[PDB]
């Protein structure tokens, strides 16, 4: 038995960890099934994907191309439908009616051997006739046959016969196919749109309060929704809302020591009062939680939590759950840290004593938040917990409730980022906010919507509440809209953490990445209604992007992505599409300067001739352009970050 | 059962066809396997590769390190031994004692709890001495764990107890791993020296024949073997030394129609005296043979015999067996292309009606051989016969014979050279002869010596019976010098075809690979003995080539080979390392303009500081020179085509 078969075909992809995990996809998400596919000898090959749905159905009909000349690298473009675990295969095989027509056309006006060729092209029309299922189709094929044998016509005739439209019709659906050669099936995991799709907010329940009770509840909390909804977002992420230990607590600024009514780290998870399955007593009840979840779920938003798998020294799990922590010989916990950043108010777990008992707990958590509505948990710094944790506990939850989207917060190195996306995390944060120049951006976007694309769906967050970078902090309004622009037209998952639409940009000091007086150690209420009327909100900015991506398809996938050339190191331009849905983004990344540009758009990239100009609408503005293969743009900031144009019909 | 382990250890290479086929070594060759291996949180992870031999015994210990710094690969050298099939596995762990040393390292200093901190390293380095055999190294450890625990003592000469150089030493030999983590085993094919190593010389029995016999036979082509073992030469390469066809043999230079007594090509196969099983009546009998096979040994040359399953339209084969060839309607054979080249005078075989048939004839000729001491075979155009076809003849012969050694003749695309290595050929020919300029050879070679090393190993003919590369054409024989110097120092393997060392170089006709008179198509007979006493010859210059390498193990290797800049387009400069030999080499491509240059090493890889200098010899002149940072040359075409220096210790 060989290793290859009759007709190579090798290195079939995509492919994550040589399959041993599942590629990914989401429903209606297209993308390129690709491979290296070439036979013995000068004549043609031809090649298909089949496409296996959950119950073993086969797609349709999809033929795959050579990918560029002499590379024997072969393509083709399939598109996920429902949701399940579907499996793809590449079908190799000898093309000889593409060899017989390359020979006939040049041997028939040359007059070689033309009663042989034409006798050689009636028997392979025969055979393919064979294998057509429908009589019209196969008698379309039996006339180009016997006008192929009718020794009495001319013999440019008697080919021409052979070469029609009708004729080619029945041979590009139903091909002759020699010695048919299949790569072993390949997994791929369709979910549901929102694991790549969709705009997130994030904010603190407890700074929503009243005047006479400051600690805002899920009650008081329900009525920042509408806003949320009105600015075109489709997910509310919620920092923990368990209750808080009191040891350790951390006071205003990160400062060691709480005093008086500070409000402590909600991600200093625990105490009496309860763990990771209780409501924080400030908060309200969980049938106050349950409210807040069924007014979200009215306009159209899904709740996500923040799974956090560490404690305060008063979680319940410290006394009932000894041996799911380190101790030293002096029995005392080391508090986790970060480094150089330090976590004096929490454990970390420990998992080598009871990996089992670990895990059983955090599905019956999880399992607990997902009967109450909640189908997204963002998971706070995974990579400090063992990668094969992760991947058991996901494959639990996704066996039962395979909607349930886990979005994997760890910023770190390469290797584990992608590692927790291949194991099964549906989404990923990202390098976003450190990539601010227009090398930096293009860079990674070019990875992540390369091949990383097959296992990690990125959610570009313009900032967080540990995240304001250098970027927002010097360049003010003007560069929040920039980010805002490019992490909504980038990927098809962004958000913003509640402030970002003020433009806060205060740090907690010269070179830090903190937000001054963090909303992490204390209520912030904030004045949304008077930064509406005095119009220091870009708000409206928020709410047109998130309408742009509702109404613009090639906004809301990731793969097709592609950038132009422009004559000035400050802007920026790319375009992405989808269908006949073409978005034109030109982007000045100055926030303090005016920059004029020649932007020298890749044409055929756009599916268009270089000397084709089209009509494109700026959908920040209304304002209609006409543009082609060298456009001039002027972006003055504060006045214009960024054109966003659909190309019009 | 998860897909990741407790340590991740993940992409294990080298890997070929996703270890659905072997990586390849020889005995004695050496190469990386590296691996993706980290952990979660921030301790430190250590590596080590364990390689097992065809009876499943284990190396040596062989721990790996991190080959550049955030980027989480890990790699260790490992060297083959006996032939056979080996396997390897990466194995991962927490290397706890590195985390605790760089912990205590800082906190001592500090005073943050000391006592703490050093009774954790005492319980470690107990848990490491445990394990450890040596009943010395033991109680070394034990004795840096009671002075760790000595209470009465200052903190930082506890730990400094902890940090002496002999305790480093046991810990270096017997590291105390955590968590222990495999990947799954992945095969190496182990084969003899000659499969990557050794010198080859083509040439054409007939035409060493006599005044009184011109077609030459085995027993006067013998009386050459002694002038090519002089020239230090491992193997010779014969073409087809069967019966040639009559019907459509070819006539002197390529001409359609022989006369007379023409002798035809070799490639044409077969006629009533017999086919491949057989030998052409006027090179004699199998007897005679095997006193040619003999004379080879004595002289150690290995036979290496050119086998073409194809046929002339005399072969036995074609009546025989009628469906081992495919037929046109008429009933007649096309005769084989490989255009725009024609061979009217042979049949090519089809394998898709009786392939058990061809395949067991195939392997019953190639052990007739094999019988008559022939393990070495060149097999000519594999890419015309289906990549499956080899791939089972190969695994059949190597399954009773693993010595044998294939060659693969595949001038074609980048895929199927690499597949048909990838499948069994222990040997492939390559783009050598059109890899000429500075960029072209750097290209090349950094391509052959990277990662495909791994499945390919590179014959550098320097010239074929059909290529005769422009480079040669024009520049003469400086031009025979410099490429001589190239192929024999660039890849453990070269050769030449006959006449070469007499830089014949008269094409066909202009724009022409092909020799004038080609000694396909008639004998050529060479005044050996007048070459030599006129010294139109550069035999000796081969000579000593073939000498530097039987006296530099570093040539006797592929993968080590980095490229030194230089300011001259025209004069290249690379190294070859394998343990203490180390041989630099310069080269002047120009062959009608002496050149001068200034050759800056880089000194970090011939294990050197950059301000430091070396003592080279040039092992064509014997002249010594004292080399570092920055040398002057000056090469002259004819006198000085290179220098080829070893580093002198
Ligand atoms: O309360 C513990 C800790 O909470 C925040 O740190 C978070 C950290 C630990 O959970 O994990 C991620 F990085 C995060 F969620 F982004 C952080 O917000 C506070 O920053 C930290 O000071 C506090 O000690
Ligand atoms: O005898 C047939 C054919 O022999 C030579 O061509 C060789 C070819 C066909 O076997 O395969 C390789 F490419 C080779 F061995 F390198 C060729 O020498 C002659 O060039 C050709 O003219 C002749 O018809």
């Amino acid at each position: 038995p060989t290793v290859v078969g009759r007709i190579p075909v090798l290195d079939v992809r995509p492919v994550v960890q040589r399959g041993r995990r599942p590629a990914k996809a989401v429903t209606g998400e297209s993308f390129e099934v690709s491979a290296t596919v070439f036979r013995e000898g000068h004549d043609a090959v031809g090649a298909n994907v089949v496409l296996r749905d959950p119950r073993g159905r086969p797609g349709p009909w999809t033929p795959m191309r050579e990918l560029a000349p002499g590379t024997d690298r072969w393509g083709a473009t399939v598109t996920a439908g429902e949701t399940g675990t579907w499996s793809y295969t590449v079908e190799a095989w000898g093309d000889p009616v593409t060899t017989w027509r390359h020979h006939a056309r040049i041997k028939i006006p040359a007059g070689l051997d033309t009663d042989l060729v034409l006798e050689e092209g009636a028997r392979l029309y025969e055979r393919a006739a064979a294998d057509v299922p429908g009589r019209e189709d196969r008698r379309e094929l039996l006339a180009a046959v016997d006008a192929l044998r009718d020794e009495s016509r001319p013999a440019a005739s008697r080919l021409a016969a052979a070469l029609t439209p009708q004729v080619d019709a029945v041979l590009a659906r139903h091909p002759l196919r020699d010695l048919v050669t299949s790569s072993d099936p390949l997994p791929l995991l369709v979910e549901r749109e929102r694991a790549l799709y969709g705009a997130w907010y994030e904010f603190f329940p407890r700074s929503e309060g009243t005047p006479h009770t400051p600690h805002g509840t899920f009650r008081t909390a329900a009525r920042r929704l509408p806003a949320i909804a009105a600015m075109g977002f489709d997910v509310v992420y919620l920092p923990p809302i368990h209750p808080i230990g009191t040891t350790h607590r951390k006071g205003r600024n990160n400062t060691l020591s709480a005093t008086g009514d500070d409000v402590g780290s909600p991600w200093a998870i625990g105490s009496p009062e309860g763990g990771h399955d209780s409501i924080h007593p400030a908060l309200g009840t969980l049938d106050d939680f349950d409210h807040f979840v069924t007014e979200a779920g009215k306009l159209g938003l899904e709740i996500a939590l923040d799974f956090a798998l560490q404690c305060s020294p008063d979680h319940p799990w410290v006394h009932k759950h000894p041996e799911w922590f380190h101790h030293r010989p002096d029995g005392t916990i080391a508090h986790a840290e970060n480094p150089p950043k330090k976590y004096q108010d929490i454990y970390p777990i420990a998992f080598d004593a009871d990996p089992d008992g670990l895990a059983t707990e955090t599905v019956r958590i999880l399992r607990h938040w997902m009967d109450h509505g909640v189908r997204i948990f963002r998971v706070d710094n995974p990579h400090t917990k063992p990668v094969a944790f992760w991947e058991r506990v996901i494959a639990d939850i996704n066996g039962t409730d395979p909607d349930v989207i886990f979005l994997a917060e760890a910023f770190t190195r390469p290797a584990m980022m992608a590692t927790l996306a291949q194991i099964g995390f549906q989404q990923s944060y990202t390098y976003f906010t450190w990539r601010n120049t227009k090398q930096e951006l293009t860079e990674y976007l070019t990875e992540l919507s390369g091949e990383a694309a097959s296992y990690m769906r990125p959610n570009f967050f313009a900032n967080t509440p540990d995240i304001l970078h250098a970027y927002l902090q010097h360049g003010g309004r003007p560069a929040f809209e920039v980010r805002a622009v490019l992490a909504a037209t980038l990927s098809p998952t962004w958000g913003i953490y509640s402030g970002y639409e003020l433009c806060e940009n205060t740090p907690l000091r010269e070179g830090s990445e903190e937000y001054l007086d963090s909303e992490k150690y204390q209520l912030k209420p904030r004045d949304w209604t008077r930064a509406a009327r005095e119009g220091t909100t870009i708000a409206p900015l928020v709410t047109r992007l998130n309408t742009i991506r509702r109404e613009n398809p090639a906004l809301r996938q990731l793969r097709d992505l592609h950038f132009h050339p422009t004559d000035k190191e400050e802007v920026i331009a790319y375009s992405k599409r989808q269908g006949s849905n073409t978005v034109l983004v030109v982007v000045n990344l100055d926030p303090r300067h005016t920059q004029e540009a020649t932007v020298s758009l890749d044409m055929p990239q756009l599916g268009l001739d270089w000397h084709e100009s089209v009509p494109v609408r700026d959908e920040l503005t209304g304002e209609t352009y006409h543009w082609g293969r060298a456009n001039y743009v002027r972006l003055e900031p504060g006045r214009t970050p960024a054109h966003v144009c659909t190309v019009l019909r």
